[PDB]
């Protein structure tokens, strides 16, 4: 179909990536040097991606924010932020029900929960462009350490901080307004530029991912795992967010899923919720005719908090090592798990890799050794590529209910 060009070249390099994963594995062997240099382009078309993600993220959200009037702002917030925790509430309540249900798993917290206040207000702004703050413990006095990564609650808060301001002032602030406007569009042209590219690095991408499992072993020995988590997604995406948006809208939520799938297909492939922001906006905001303010206020809040997913595979993963290791269910020992959960899916970056790092948090809670990561960590990689898909649905949900909410203030 003409003017789909995009969606089709996706769709057909997906499908190419998963023939040639599929093919070159066993027709051929490769070290892994060779493995890691296959999946050059897909590398570069990540760090281009990420190359995008500072001036868009603040840009975006201080045109938001300071697009609104003074009052109209405050009300928006709350309810996107009410919105949020009941959406992860109820994504771990669904993840700990059906992991308790099926049970699968039959065959150093004090000072990480402080680190999200002490990063939502960094002592540099340069330095938390790409510098985030990590504290340990240490023979005990608490020790203070600058690690490497991108910092995007202090920045997040900061924008929403600044856009307030700017809108406050008026008149004084509209060049600085208007400069953050110019922005804006600048990056959306390069991320269309960069729309170009991308079929290529996703097929790449795809392809290495295919290529770097070892034996097929992991996908039997770990199934259940992989399929509680797959039913809890698909309960998430097609009982509940549906739901919500037909009692708040009295619209079919199905054609706005699918208009805007291209988004959703990137994000699998790349494996991440953050990066594919640009693209959440680029088929949303254009596509199921959404006000360009809210999308501009709510995606990039719930960019990093509306992680359904995530919170999700901490429920379930949890619990599973918790019938795992030698140890049965506990009452309070689920409430324990839910809220430490909920806190790490808002404590967890956009990255990848992410949900490892916050997971040592909730296995530490239920008093568990760290290193029961290596269990599940197998498939917790080809898995973590099906996680950002609720998220994204999430937000996109939550733009048009928020819209509703405050049609007659918009
Ligand atoms: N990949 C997730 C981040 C959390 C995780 O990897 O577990 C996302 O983009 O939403
Ligand atoms: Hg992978
Ligand atoms: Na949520
Ligand atoms: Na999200
Ligand atoms: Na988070």
């Amino acid at each position: 179909l003409k003017n789909n060009w995009v969606l089709l070249s996706t769709v057909a390099a997906v499908v190419l990536g998963i023939t040639t994963g599929v093919l070159v594995r066993e027709h051929s062997n490769l070290s892994t040097l060779e493995k890691f240099y296959f999946a050059f382009p897909g590398e570069i078309l990540m760090r281009m991606l990420k190359l995008i993600i500072l001036p868009l993220i603040i840009s975006s959200m201080i045109t938001g924010v300071a697009a609104l009037d003074s009052n109209v702002s405050g009300k928006i917030g709350l309810r996107a932020v009410v919105y949020y925790f009941a959406t992860t509430l109820i994504a771990v309540i669904l993840g700990i029900v059906l992991v308790v249900s099926i049970k699968p798993g039959v065959t150093s917290t004090v000072d990480a929960m402080l680190d999200l206040i002490r990063n939502m207000f960094p002592e540099n702004l340069v330095q938390a462009a790409f510098q985030q703050y990590k504290t340990k413990r240490e023979e005990y006095k608490i020790v203070g350490m600058y690690s490497d990564g991108i910092n995007v609650l202090g920045l997040i808060v900061f924008a929403l901080v600044f856009g307030l301001v700017i809108g406050k002032m008026g008149e004084k602030g509209q060049i600085l307004v208007d400069f953050f406007n110019a922005l804006s569009d600048a990056t959306m042209k390069i991320v269309q530029i960069i729309m170009w590219y991308m079929p290529l690095g996703i097929l790449f991408l795809i392809a290495g991912c295919i290529i770097e499992v070892e034996d097929w072993e992991i996908f039997r020995k770990l199934g259940l795992y992989m399929a509680t988590v797959l039913t809890g997604l698909a309960i998430h995406s097609i009982v509940i967010l549906p739901l919500i948006y037909f009692i708040v809208v009295r619209k079919n939520p199905f054609r706005f899923a699918m208009g805007m799938a291209q988004a959703l297909l990137t994000a699998l492939m790349i494996s991440s919720s953050s990066a594919t922001l640009p693209v959440t906006f680029r088929c949303a905001e254009e596509n199921n005719q959404v006000d360009k303010r809210i999308t501009r206020f709510v995606l990039p809040v719930g960019a990093t908090i509306n992680m359904d997913g995530t919170a999700l595979y901490e429920a379930v993963a949890a619990v599973f090592i918790a019938q795992l290791n030698d140890l049965d269910l506990g009452i309070g020992q689920i409430i324990t798990i839910s809220i430490t959960a909920t806190s790490a899916s808002i404590g967890a970056a956009g990255v990848p890799q992410a949900g490892l790092v916050t997971m040592v948090i909730v296995l530490s809670a239920v008093g568990l050794p760290a290193e029961d990561v290596t269990l599940i960590i197998a498939v917790d990689c080809l898995l973590d590529r099906f996680r950002t898909m609720v998220n994204v649905l999430g937000d996109a949900f939550g733009t048009g209910i928020v819209e509703k909410l405050s049609k007659k203030e918009l």
